[PDB]
This record gives C-alpha cells, sequence and structure tokens, in this order.
C-alpha cells in the first residue's frame, strides 16, 4: 500500500525502546522508522535535574524535525504522555506532519491550558502506587516534580499483559521523567494554525489499566480526532501486546494520509 | 533442586537490559537474580570517557559484590567480554563466589596477561565490518580505543538468530565500550588464589559468528573448565535464542555449587 | 557588629584553596564561612571534560543552597568569573541569598545574553598569554574549550602582587577551567526575579592587570550595583593581597543586608 | 656553595602544596627544585581506591626518575611518611639519588620489613584523633585501609605552630591516604645495594606532636642516618614553619652530596 515516515515517540521514563517489536513490524512493510529518546530518556546522557521544561524534554523530536529534509512528511506515533510531545512539535513543524497518531496516548486541545488533560489523567488517575517522587530546582527557580516509576504500577497498570521478558526489560532501563505539569500550566495555549489543523488519529484500548476507559472516553469527547480506533484487549502499552494490529491501523493512517 | 543468587554481567557496549528474558526465566526457577549494569552501559549515567581500565568499568559489580552480606555466595554469569569482569572481581572477592559462568565468554587464565584471550579473538575474529572506533586520553595518558557496534556486525554476527524485535531493542540501547587493550596489557596477572580457584563452567554453541569455534575450543583447551556444556543451535547471544536451555544449564551450576 | 554565613565561590581553573587566608580573617569576626570547590575545580574528583555547560560547573553551589535549611540567608562572595555562579545560582535560590558579593568579578546583567560580560572581558583581554587551550565535544555535541593557565599569566596578571609562596601554590593546586561561552551564548537570560532583585557590592582595584580598569568601570556602567568599593593596591587577588580589607568590607556587608 | 636539584616528596593524604614556601625559598639560592604529587594526592586525577599499593601510590616519583637524563643525580626530599617513596625510588634507581633527605619522616632500614618503621609509628601514636577511616578492596582481595584525617589532628598535631592560612589552606585541600601496611608487610625488604647504600640525612624537631621525639631518637637508634640535624621550635611541618633553616640545612646537603 502507501509507504510513510513514522516518527515513534515514547512517554516520560521511558525511550526508544518501547517501540522495539513495532518498529520491525513497520519496517516488515516497506516504511521508514525513526524511534528517538527523548532528553534524560532512553540513553541520552543527560539527566533529568539539567531538564527544565517539556518544550526542553522535546528537543529530539524538534532537532529531528528540523533536519527533516524539505518536502519529507512524518506521521508521528505518541504513546502515554507523547501527545504533549506531538502537540510541541506540531507548534513549530505543521507543515512537516502528515499526522500526529495517539495510541493511549494525553490528547491535548486548543482551548485549554496544555496542562488541561495532565489535570485531568491525575484527576481519573491519582494513585501511582509504589512510585517514588523527587523534586529539584529548575534554572528559574521552579520546583520540577520528577518520578521513579513504582515496578508494582509497571507490572499492574502499564505492562499489565506484556510478557516477563517485556516487563523486566522495562525495569532494566526504566528511567525517572517529569510531567513538568506547573511550568506546563504557565505555558502558551497549543495554536490552532499549527497543532489544531494537523490530522489527528486516537488508538486505544478499554483494558488500559491506567489510562482508564472514562478518561480517553472522555478526551476524545473534549477534542474528536478525524478518526478512532479502538483495540480489543491488551493493555496501555499496546506496542508491545497488539504489536501487528497497530502495526496495521498505523499502515491506513499512511494511506489516509499519505 | 537447589536456589541461588545469579549475578548476570553483561559484555561491552550492552547492559543489563541483555538479560530481560533469562532473568525472569531463572525466577521462575525460585531463584535470586540480580542485572547490573557496568560503568558507562545501559542506562548507567557515566560516559565511557571518563572510564580509566577495564577495573574501573567493572566497578558496579565489585561495589555489589563488596556491599553483599558476610556469608553469602553469588554464582556470576557472563557474556561474551565479561569473562574479564568475572576474572577481576573474583581476584577480590573469591569467598563470595560460589562459580563463575561463561557464556560465549571469554575464558581468562592467570598464566598469560589479562589482554590474552582478547588478542587471540581479534585474531581469530579481527574485522568488526561497519564498527566504528573512537579515542579518547585517560586520567594518566594512556589512549583508550573505544568502539560503536555497527548494525551489520549487531544483525549478522552477534543477534544472528534472535527476533527482529530483539535486534531493533538492540540498536535503540546499544552505547560505546572499550576493551581497555592497551591498559589490560599493563595489569597484573589474575592470581591463581582468587580467579584461579573458582569454579568455573563454558557454556557455549558452535553457531556462534564472533567468538568463533576454533577460538572457543581453544579456550577450553588454554584453560580447562570443571565443566564445559555446548547448546546446538542459536547464537552468540543464547541468553536470548536459547534462554530455557540455559536457565536448565544454570540450574544445574546451582545444584552443583550453591 | 552583625554576622553572617558567607560563602565564598573560586573562578575557573581555581578551588576553594583560593580563599585560605580570607576564611580565617572573616572567621576573626565570628562570621560562619563556607569554601565550597565547584565541579572539576580544587580536589573536585571530576574532570572538566564530563561537566557540559556553566550551571553543571556550578553543582556544588546549588547543591549547597538547595539544602540550607528553610529561612537561613547567606552571602555569596564571587572572585573573577564566579559573578556567573552568583547569577545562576540567585536565579534558583534568591531567598536564600542576603546578598551578592562582586570581588574583581564578572557582572552579569539581565537584558543581555548570559556570555554578554565574557564577551567584553575578552574584548580588553584577548590575549593570555602562555595558557594553552584544549577541546572537548560535551554530551550534546557542542565543542567546549578549556583552559590550562600559563604561568606567567599566572604571575604577572593574576597573582602579580602575591608572594611567591602564594604564587607557587597557585601551579602546584591549579586545574583547567571553561568558559563554557558557546553555551552560556544560548543560554536563557537571568531573571529580573532572581538574580535581578539580589542585592550587589562590587569591590575591585584599578591595579588589577587582567580584569582591566576600562573593563571593570564599563561592568560597573552597564549594571549599577548597589555599593562599589574601590581598594587601593593589591592586584586581582584581592583576597590574598589585601585580605583584612576585604573582610572588613564584607562586614559592611553584612551590617547592611544582615 | 653547590647548586643540586632538589625533588620534594609530600607525606600521604596532603600533596606538592605542602612545598609552596620551602620550592620558591631554595629557588633563591639558584637550586633546581621539583615538587611532585603522588598518586591520589594533591590534585592527580585518581582517587585513592585505583591505588593498590604504596609502590604505586609512588608511581610519579619513580616515572619522574626514569626520565631524568643519564648523569644527572637529585636530592630526594621527603616528609613524614614520604620516608617511604624515598627507600622505593632508591631501589629502583641508586645510581640518580645523591642523597635523601629525611624531614620528620618514617626512616626505613633493609634489615626489618619495609611496614617495621610504620608499626613503630602507630606504636607510638595510636589515636589519630577525630580522624575518620574508610576502607575497600585492592586489585589481589586485601583490604586497604584508607583515612581522611581530622581537622583537630591538623590543627594541633600536624600544622601545630603553622599560620592559621596554613592551616585552612590544608583543609581546603587534603585527599585521603593509606599508610597499605598490611600490604607493605608482605613487601620484599629494601636493598642495601639500592636503598642502603644511598646516603642518608635526618632532619627533625623534638617540638613535633605526631612524630614523637622518643619514636624519632628511636628510629635514629635503629638505622644511623650518615647526618642528623635538629631544627629548634616549629612543628610537624618544619617546611612551613621553619622553612629558611630548612633551606640552608638542604644548602649544606648539597655542599656535602651533590
Amino acid at each position: 500500500m502507501v509507504t510513510a515516515h513514522f516518527v515513534l515517540i515514547h512517554t516520560i521514563c521511558h525511550g526508544a525502546w518501547i517501540w522495539h517489536k513495532l518498529k520491525p513490524a513497520l519496517e516488515r512493510a516497506g516504511h521508514k522508522v525513526t524511534a528517538l529518546d527523548m532528553a534524560a530518556s532512553g540513553i541520552d546522557p543527560r539527566q533529568i535535574e539539567q531538564i527544565n521544561s517539556f518544550d526542553e524534554y522535546s528537543e529530539p523530536l524538534l532537532t529531528f524535525l528540523e533536519k527533516l529534509p524539505q518536502g519529507e512528511k512524518v506521521i508521528i506515533v505518541g504513546e502515554s504522555c507523547a501527545g504533549l510531545n506531538i502537540a510541541i512539535a506540531a507548534d513549530r513543524y505543521v507543515d512537516k506532519i502528515a499526522a500526529g497518531v495517539f495510541l493511549n496516548s494525553l490528547l491535548p486541545d486548543t482551548v485549554h491550558s496544555p496542562s488541561y488533560t495532565v489535570e485531568k489523567l491525575l484527576e481519573s488517575f491519582p494513585d501511582w502506587r509504589d512510585t517514588e517522587y523527587f523534586t529539584f530546582t529548575n534554572i528559574t527557580g521552579e520546583t520540577i516534580t520528577t518520578m521513579k516509576l513504582g515496578f508494582v504500577l509497571l507490572r499492574e497498570n502499564l505492562f499489565t499483559k506484556c510478557t516477563d521478558g517485556e516487563y523486566e526489560l522495562a525495569k532494566m532501563v526504566m528511567r525517572k521523567g517529569s510531567l513538568f505539569q506547573n511550568v506546563l500550566a504557565q505555558r502558551p495555549k497549543f495554536t490552532e494554525k499549527g497543532y489544531g489543523s494537523i490530522k489527528k488519529v486516537y488508538i486505544w484500548t478499554d483494558q488500559d489499566k491506567i489510562f482508564l476507559p472514562d478518561f480517553q472516553r472522555w478526551q476524545i469527547a473534549n477534542y474528536k480526532p478525524d478518526k478512532v480506533y479502538q483495540v480489543q484487549g491488551g493493555d496501555h502499552k499496546l506496542q508491545l501486546t497488539k504489536t501487528e494490529e497497530v502495526a496495521h491501523i498505523l499502515q491506513e493512517v499512511a494511506d489516509a494520509y499519505a
């Protein structure tokens, strides 16, 4: 069918590694795939304590788009919190983005503060269990809250139905992350001409034990995506539990937005 | 049936992640498993350019043994170049080590320089293909050769029969490493009373496309292990291609020595 | 007379040792004094090549302020380039800083880039004589210029009127440093609400042979300090040539800002 | 009057800095002076944990002698524990040493174990007060005892009559050190043909509060030096309290043996 360039964007704490099954799957279909580490994530050499906002955290994505050859367009696929990276990138490089794909992901809008969908997430899922929290003071004095995801939360809430090998992989390479929420709160709203004007495709499952059904339904309702795909079964990490199905869906996205 | 504490030691460039399948396998049998990142490896925050020898590279292993409660013993399992870590650790903490297990690994001796088995490896396998090499000057002025493993080498020589997901994983989290060969060359020999006196179990396959058959046969011959297990099929990364079989071998090791 | 807690911050290449005379002088007057080594300076175990920006270099000062008990205030005294550390710290911990004291020091502002005063310094003093320069590539790929201060420069320009013992001391413990100037150039400006709102006291002499009179006069003009003290005679290192006089000035600072 | 090349060797924990007054003093008289940092001392980039014996600790001295032009001779001056460096160096490079000078120093012999004078020191001065002790396991599994000298011991026992500036200096740059005593104990004795044949000059004061009078008298008795100079007053650190007098004595050593 149509071939495309997917850019895969992991969530906070995680890394490009999270896409290790989906990347080859897509490449079996002849697509070009780039999986990037965001700052202080995966094997990026920076530590979270030197990162000051979610925009700074997004730097590898923005640098990648900047260097993207003119006339090429990419499809940016984002899991969980990475919808925020998609929104940010789209406000700087709208013309390089054929579509944005949201995979059990935060779905930001242009009408509320950037932090809105984060507030709502925490409203629906306030207890992160054995997760530990730390703080540091960023370069203009704002207290930033970082987290180290608890293994029980990993096992039961994120990687629920993943194999033991995958869960174990997650513990071996997980890093600290931050929502940068108090900094997001002060951030200008995402623009209609950038983020608002990209095609948006929302993939999810009702079996997600952290991005819960009412919350995801609420997101779809708050800000209508061009297409919604619901996948049966699986867990929060569909790129692991439902790899082939997600690949196929991404093909249809390519077919549509080209 | 005996239970044991296995400490899993990855090779240069790699990380604890390489054990993501074998760790849970062993845990299914009731064992305790620790997989460590060596310095500037996996997600360790240090960069290779601040590390000055193979002993310094080994620090997380040595720190772990140092803090191991008096009277506890571990079985150290090492892949590829990690036999050097095993030798180094054993010279410092012989009484904390029930056995050393060598998995398609360098098998050092006490009669030659510590660099010997490295020289012989490079003799048998001199061409590392699309691997790139870099250089830095360490804190006492020795030029250190670091490497970035080439993807073709990864695909064909290291992860030969691994799934695409594993191979792709490897590219997403591989780091630079170094043999520290010129520093190994000037290093005192491994002692009989430490490394020489631990139990040594050598597991390998003849299908290994970088640690080649004549080389591994030579290593067995140069320095006789207490027991040799040969696994049919698989590739250099048997902890991925032959996980269950390696688990079951490690149980026999535990039975014998734990 | 008012007592205070002075935190003494040395310049690049140097170390806490530089304050070996001024520290006990102040303590004779009943003050608390902390003299910190910045990263890769004095006897700090880190090497300059693992430090990536002037913010990272400032870490010990920021960690010290972070751990300072709520409601305690310090007076930060900085020589030469340490004004940058003062500016950085003040943007993060304004409420913990009673005043900032600048001793023949860079005096940054809020309207220009952080690098501005550095550019102007090099403008006025472009020839650093027998100083040697090196480079390394930092963790995000920027070339960093490091320097090893030449002994002639030490003798004639920095420690001009210091005893031969002090000069000789300097050669025995000096390390590499960096202005991190290209990284400063990209750095966000120092904020009004932090650095801009601290009390600023500028102490200097016209006998300084590296921070030259026109340059220091220009700094005072560019960014008016709350108080300016000029000390007659001495050299660049007034904490050595004019110890008692600097102590007495710092007392007036304590008396004022308390 | 004769000129000479003096090589100044500090004690454990300390560094070349300790000679910052004596070096220029001697240079006044036209001598050549080299003050070296031993391993993991002063600003040497190595940490004490990578150092495995007192021979390894001595490496900069031995490297210096090795590179000393054939036919040149030096006078090695050693304070406190540095007598051990003198003994070690002399057994390698006897023909490059005009004399050894011992300044309130350990005075080793050829009849007893290298550790003998250390045992006796600790016999006479067993309580090191607020000194902290740490431990690490060296390359062949020996536990090594390192120390961080306590400030009270510094003030009252080492730097007793030094100025406050000097004492303060010491706190700003002191590092960890080790006697390596258990390793010295296992070491081959110093040879008669090397160490035993060099000229030996012993300079001391009875006002030393750590190398006590009975102990120094005992050393002189145990192994007779060619000349003994006793300096009135001062403290353990005569290169600070009695600089000029020590310089003048070192002239006579030059006159005799250079």
